[PDB]
Formats: C-alpha cells, sequence, structure tokens
C-alpha cells in the first residue's frame, strides 16, 4: 500500500482546500474499508473520511505548496497539529 497508519499528509476533498491530515489506523467498529482506500483523520476540526491516493499528497514533499494558512475555520490550528502534535 502506498500509505500506512501514521503517515501525514493533505488530504483533499471536494469543497475544501488541501487540508493537513493523517492516515489512522482502521477503526474497530467499522467493516472493512475498501483495498483502494484508507481513514484519514483531519487536523484542526478532527473530522474523519475514507480517501483514495489520488486524494492524498504526502506531507513533506507536499507542505511548500498546500502548508500555509487558510481562512477556513481550523485550518490553522490543523497546520499547527501536524507539526507539534500530530497524535
Amino acid at each position: 500500500h502506498a500509505f500506512k497508519p501514521g503517515d501525514l499528509v493533505f488530504a483533499k476533498m471536494k469543497g475544501y482546500p488541501h487540508w493537513p491530515a493523517r492516515i489512522d489506523d482502521i477503526a474497530d467498529g467499522a467493516v472493512k474499508p475498501p483495498p483502494n482506500k484508507y481513514p484519514i483523520f483531519f487536523f484542526g476540526t478532527h473530522e474523519t473520511a475514507f480517501l483514495g491516493p489520488k486524494d492524498l499528497f504526502p506531507y513533506d514533499k507536499s507542505k511548500d505548496k498546500y502548508g500555509k494558512p487558510n481562512k477556513r475555520k481550523g485550518f490553522n490550528e490543523g497546520l499547527w497539529e501536524i507539526q507539534n502534535n500530530p497524535h
């Protein structure tokens, strides 16, 4: 798999900017998560969704293009978390 639990990323959902996030472990409450897809935790807002690799940008490579402040609520908080408290 391209990603594993604990890897940091910018995750992209329709209607939102490329958002600081991480790959979580699969919840024990969930039913099997599809082959192509990952459980994402978004820093700042602390939402989850399932997303595929086309929407996941490794954090290191990508921080120059995406890791900059944003007006959307929770984003700058999220930036802080990904650097300083990624758990």
